[PDB]
């Protein structure tokens, strides 16, 4: 069933604050995040952990590279985070201490698969899928799972897979930093408040819907588009990027918004369409400073901007979408809504499949 | 300010490389040896390799993880030096913060490196080609490039010295903590020293590429493809296109075609692989032949040792000896290089600096 939307992509758009709040509801215990949620052999494992090894594709790759930006300030534990077809052959070295942690939606995915089964002939102190499918093969070969409620997607791109994996991250984070005193129980408290809050953000997003079909009109005879983002929003601009590629077959690419220095300042030209997501964070001016980079080239810029820096925001000629974010672990989540909307219209537009068959 | 001869100083930089290349391993040796004396204190403290730049030196750092982590047998990490410069980091107990930069005054290399030194690494290193510069200055141990001065647009010579410098830092460490044999040692050292004659070979591709180029007049994008090692060459090459011909030209690792990259394959799209004689010859052609079915134009640069497997109906082929781990990444680097020019040669773009 469509549950009356057009689209089952448009659906799981849609059910995204459900899936989020159901899978933060899944690890509470009385509104607190709580380690008896998970399985009882997490924390001798989580007490042993001095590395984690992020290993995904697609994606859930892109949600791994988020929360390293969450697990190296918050829970303070060293990150890295690969892709999965890579480290598979790669003659790799693993730290003393290493958690492997894998992120699929499937739990079947070939490469992160056969990463996990490397990964047990080598030093690490056990391994975690973060996935959405019990039963799975990931899930049965981790010591532990700790599953996202998104229920099934049947959209070309996955949508509420990647922002529940987000969520999934940054519960983990809290859960880790708790049981190596890198946050007081005060700060635990107000970000497990800010994750909770989540839900509604989303459904603000959401609200954007008919202006971004508005705006995706300017797309329909594009064939590239640059998207921008910074620190944290840097792999949300890399997963915006992927979902317009792969629907609406734009060359789309994503760059860390300090490096349009050396490379993409070359391909922006006035046919050119810049996405960029600017938060209410400590890189504001430098975002700025680099988007006007950008417009000097003639770039037409697209913004999805939080609120509280909408009037630090002007450009000529551009388009803005404002709305309310939150902070560092909302922030993410939030601004995919929009550009998960874009990819949607602008595969319309084009006449491209959003479902699978 | 002489362009010796050369058409253009890009031109001229790119044929500059061999004399680069065995200038900089020169500098490194002793009596053709890899030797400490050519400091051991913070290599034999390091425990972990942090390693931050940007652009094309980033692109060197990323080539020379696969090295340090299988032969030197040291964990190690790549990172932007834009965003981790404002990033909230930890750093690993033992690290060693390596820069990378050609002029040592690159503004977010060079502010990671003063933010590093309020934190947990052993100490710090360069891999620059200006000495007298902040970063020079203000690291521990420096390892120079012998890059000269470059003015065409793109880096050539910097680029292909940083990974000789970083290939011979990978066995010094190597050596020091006993990851490899004194007899594997002096194989890959002896592997570094062929490296110019096998980048001579290649310049010999420059009139070939020359007429392939013709391909590139009326796209507006094109992909690269290479795996493991040859990832971080491909996004290389990709950055070239890029920076002179103004084509949006990007890479990606062969293994993940299976996401939209594919989507983006038709017939009027060029697709620029490199194929090394390595153990990921068999997948990279199944790779290829994927992207072959949905009527990509391919374009592959081979070893000759494996030629003959490589087998596609109207693809162009250019076939060159590239040695193994240590030189083909620099050896394969050469024809992208010389592509980027021709095609920028042919949009009627700029090659070098006003």
């Amino acid at each position: 069933s469509k549950d009356g939307y057009k689209h089952y992509m448009l659906k799981e758009i849609y059910e995204q604050p459900e899936a989020v709040s159901n899978t933060i509801l899944a690890s509470l215990a009385d509104g607190e995040i709580s380690l008896d949620s998970f399985d009882k052999r997490a924390k001798e494992l989580f007490e042993k952990t001095k590395h984690i090894c992020i290993v995904a594709c697609g994606t859930s790759y892109n949600a791994g590279m988020t929360a390293k930006y969450w697990i190296e300030k918050y829970a303070k534990v060293p990150c890295s985070v690969e892709i999965a077809s890579e480290i598979r052959y790669r003659d790799n070295v693993v730290v003393d201490g290493s958690l492997f942690v894998s992120i699929s939606q499937s739990g079947e995915t070939a490469d992160t698969l056969e990463s996990l089964r490397k990964s047990k002939k080598q030093n690490y102190v056990g391994s975690m899928c973060i996935c959405n499918v019990p039963n799975s093969s990931l899930v049965r070969e981790s010591d532990i799972a700790f599953m996202t409620k998104a229920g099934v997607e049947i959209g070309v791109a996955s949508t509420k897979a990647f922002t529940t994996q987000l969520v999934a991250l940054a519960i983990f984070t809290l859960v880790i930093a708790k049981l190596k005193n890198s946050l007081t129980d005060q700060q635990i408290a107000k970000y497990t408040e800010e994750l909770k809050n989540i839900r509604a953000l989303v459904m603000g997003a959401l609200k954007l819907d008919t202006e971004i079909d508005q705006i995706s009109e300017y797309f329909s005879d594009k064939e590239h588009t640059i998207f921008l983002g910074r620190g944290l929003y840097y792999p949300i601009a890399i997963e915006g990027a992927l979902k317009l590629k792969e629907i609406s077959y734009i060359h789309a690419e994503a760059y860390p918004s300090g490096e349009l220095k050396h490379g993409p300042l070359a391909l922006v030209d006035k046919n050119m369409p810049i996405v960029a997501v600017v938060p209410n964070d400590e890189l504001l001016d430098k975002t700025l400073s680099n988007l006007q980079e950008v417009h000097a080239r003639g770039g037409k810029l697209i913004l999805f901007v939080d609120k509280a820096v909408k009037e630090r925001v002007n450009f000529d000629n551009s388009i803005v979408l404002e709305l309310d974010a939150g902070h560092d672990f909302s922030a993410p989540v939030v601004f995919t809504i929009p550009l998960q909307l874009l990819s949607y219209h602008v595969a319309i537009i084009k006449g491209t499949d959003v479902d699978q068959p």
